[PDB]
């Protein structure tokens, strides 16, 4: 396996069309040993991972919760036995206010609400790596999910600006974790079918930001030299585990695009 | 002059030194008519603002005010004269409490104080454009002021973070202030040695916090193909002035480099 | 005047709609005192350019011609009177064999067709910053014309990648030009209908060709924030004469995106 | 292993300390079957591959020869046998004249020199596709060496330019190769004391430019988060093994930094 003998602690499971489950499934099928964090539905969770190929002790982890954070390395040890590290950890949290999405003007979202959605989408990238730092082996790897907003587009608003602001904060974790030998780095996917995407696909925020995400989705497969299928994660699991692996080891602070090439052309 | 005709909003005075004092200086100079806004220490902008070469009504305005912002197109139209309209817009403004700079651990500052910077240094900027577009001609311009936030750096810590946001949340503005006829461009200018600044190089933020942005200056100084002298804010307040002007009137969503082509060059 | 007393050698006039036309125009609406330079068809080049506002002398340049490189700088002291120096420069040149750009495979673009097309549109920026330094003022500016080669492109082919490389030559150049108080700036552009682009979407490069650039220069429009007018070249031309001008003082290795804002926004 | 059934072309051998050389021996490490490419030194060339740790067929390949090109693909199903076909291509091939580099003034490098470089160094990827595409299995990969270009930096010169040229060229070589289910990226390296760089440290290009690149690469070393060995190429022969996997298939038209993250960080 790719991953043979390295344990790694990946969260932001909620679904089976998480990409954090498709994350967590190839990991197992290439050797890891996992354990889990998910937020506020645990009995779900719990239910949703029993069908990863191997069995995963779960965690509870909300990012806004201070007492979850100064207590998850207690925690993760115990799940993986007192003198055992980490060599890996998985960051697949996202979230932004209604408010701050679809066809609610951009000038009408409420700081509180914007705040929220960068408290949970980009510092919590920071407070996880500093929660877990302390338990890591050199040679680990600490990767994120990115959504590329180099630019701007319709709809993604103030999670884009969300966005902007994780990978700036991923260079400067990766300045933290270097001192422990450890790399940071986000995978820029492109976009994804999961339930939250297909609600707004559906109208869910609004018919004008429906509209624009399908056409969103439209472009990139056409602009992908090598196509893109929004329906299949599996490309993104995979290169989330080539981070994870020993085979990038010189590649730190960076971003690692997972998006069928899109991004490299116009039209 | 420049600016012949032109009326501009001039936020962020504070003190003679303030890189706004130095773009409102450059601007009357070149002809155009000022409205300013002032936070907190009014008496005191207000002494200061006497020594600009023309006169200029000043309006109070803190960004984290919601009522401030609800009547700040009334106060500004009140003080340039019913019918009349603003043609640009200069946001100057920016903070970050303590523990997100210097010496602090980047882990160690609270969202709370992060949350803080980033809804005066990023959001604001969205705040003030939704404020003022409704009097805006067409043609007209907003500007704000930008570090170059593209790689991590000693010390700055999360108020890079901040400035990678505020780069996001303008080529956002610049979507709505299109339909308009407004454009929306940020400055990134090289350090300029402010009150805040001079008291960090002394030592303010911790000694190691200080010794590395000195060496930050240095090394832009000696990047830069022209050179760079932080001591003069006056080739920043003019490329602000050249934006506000009607001679870059394709740009918007844009960034423009006022470093000394520092961020060209590698060594 | 923007440019009153400014004396600017202006290359690339070809017809009444180059681009190098109309930044001519514009300068001397402005009061710059200008110098011509024209490839091959000079009694054409002639005929055009007597339809400027003011008289301004024609010198013939082939920027493959090692010795009109090696006698332009005596001739511009000719035409403009010893002991007086240029105060900029604006290299508007640009070609490609028809074999590196549309339907014709990019496989299948000869080196020897390549090399002509760098040769031309990127090391002979190179040449002219050489050949005309030694006759700059401090405080002068060399501009050339770029087209955003970030990402690839359909039928612009090998022409993208002479302008990827005209880059790199422009932070190189302001290394040079530096040295002599000299600014170094290219201007990207988006797409104008000049002759060779009107052929182009009129199918002169092959039909598929002509559907992409069409398409792409709709693209561009929608995705412009102000919106984008191929067929305006003033918006460019005013943003060449800001960067010739006193009021981008700081500017260096840089370029400056004239091009309706488009390249910020993804749709 | 990582490369376990894989068939993979591989140029750019020339001595034991050549980074094609370490590229090599980590995908033979890794399962894969190789044939060699060499240009020129054929007997010295199988003399230094004798030392891989698994005997490999070597082809003779000089990328300015058309012939050479044209009956590639020829010898290369020869040495592999009818009926198979390539899985990975590795381009690590490089060269500029000495007037294109060193303290040798950027603007005397004669065009003809220029040329030659940008033909071996950047065209020449486009070159090695066209032969070798319609021998390559989908799911393939081809992968070429750069340098990061994107800022200039002393000495480096024409160079630097030759690689912003492949950075471009890569994108267009991603669109071809998009047909084939072919990916196609590049890997941005740290400097590795070659045998040429060494020679330049050295003083081989002059005393200025020695002293220069010895001050970038330890300046390198302090950016890096991770550290960098430049007298270390196996991280970065891992990092394009990396890409001749299945490990990252939704990545292309792409350039991979295996800079120690050097390039993320301003100081
Ligand atoms: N779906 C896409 O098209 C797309 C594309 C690129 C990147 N991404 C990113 O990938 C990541 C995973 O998103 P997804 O598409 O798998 O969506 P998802 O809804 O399946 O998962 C998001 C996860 O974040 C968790 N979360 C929300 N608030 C939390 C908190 N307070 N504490 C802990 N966890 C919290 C949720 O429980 C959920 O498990 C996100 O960061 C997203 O931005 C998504
Ligand atoms: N000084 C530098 O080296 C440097 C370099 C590049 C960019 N900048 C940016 O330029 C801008 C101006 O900074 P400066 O260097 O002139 O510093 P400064 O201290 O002189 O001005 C900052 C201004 O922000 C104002 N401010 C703080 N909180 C506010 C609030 N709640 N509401 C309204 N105003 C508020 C302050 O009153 C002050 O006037 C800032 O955005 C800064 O980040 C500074
Ligand atoms: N037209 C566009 O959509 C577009 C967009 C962005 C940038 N540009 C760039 O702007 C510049 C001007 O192009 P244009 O659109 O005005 O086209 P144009 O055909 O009007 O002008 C190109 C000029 O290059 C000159 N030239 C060709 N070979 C020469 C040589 N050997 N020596 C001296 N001059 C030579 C021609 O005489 C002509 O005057 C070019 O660099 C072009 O790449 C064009
Ligand atoms: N050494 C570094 O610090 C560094 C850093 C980043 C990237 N690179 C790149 O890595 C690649 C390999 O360089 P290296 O450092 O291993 O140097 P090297 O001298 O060991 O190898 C360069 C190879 O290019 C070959 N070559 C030259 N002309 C050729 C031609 N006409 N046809 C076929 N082959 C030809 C040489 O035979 C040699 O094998 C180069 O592209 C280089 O630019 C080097």
């Amino acid at each position: 396996g790719l991953l043979d003998g390295k344990r790694i602690l990946v969260s932001g499971i909620i679904t089976d069309s998480s990409i954090a489950f498709h994350i967590a499934r190839v990991a197992q099928e290439q050797g890891a040993q996992l354990v889990l964090t998910g937020f506020d539905r645990l009995r779900l969770i719990q239910r949703i991972t029993d069908r990863l190929p191997a069995k995963a002790p779960l965690l509870e982890l909300d990012v806004q919760n201070e007492e979850h954070l100064a207590s998850l390395a207690g925690r993760v040890t115990e799940a993986i036995g007192a003198g055992n590290k980490l060599d890996g950890v998985v960051h697949s949290i996202g979230f932004m206010p209604q408010t701050g999405m679809g066809i609610n003007p951009f000038f009408d979202a409420p700081y509180a609400d914007v705040s929220k959605g960068i408290h949970i989408s980009a510092y919590s990238y920071a407070s996880m790596a500093k929660a877990l730092l302390p338990i890591m082996n050199p040679g680990g790897s600490i990767v994120g999910m990115d959504f590329d907003p180099s630019r701007a587009m319709p709809a993604y608003n103030w999670m884009t600006v969300a966005k902007s602001a994780l990978e700036s904060v991923n260079r400067f974790v990766a300045r933290e974790a270097g001192k422990y030998g450890v790399r940071s780095n986000l995978v820029a996917a492109g976009p994804i079918r999961t339930l939250a995407m297909s609600a707004i696909v559906g109208g869910a925020l609004g018919e004008e930001a429906g509209a624009q995400i399908q056409l969103l989705e439209e472009g990139w497969d056409q602009r992908a030299p090598i196509g893109w299928n929004m329906k299949d994660a599996t490309p993104v699991a995979k290169t989330v585990c080539a981070l994870l692996s020993d085979w990038l080891p010189a590649t730190t602070g960076d971003i690692i695009y997972a998006d069928g090439g899109a991004h490299t052309q116009l039209l």
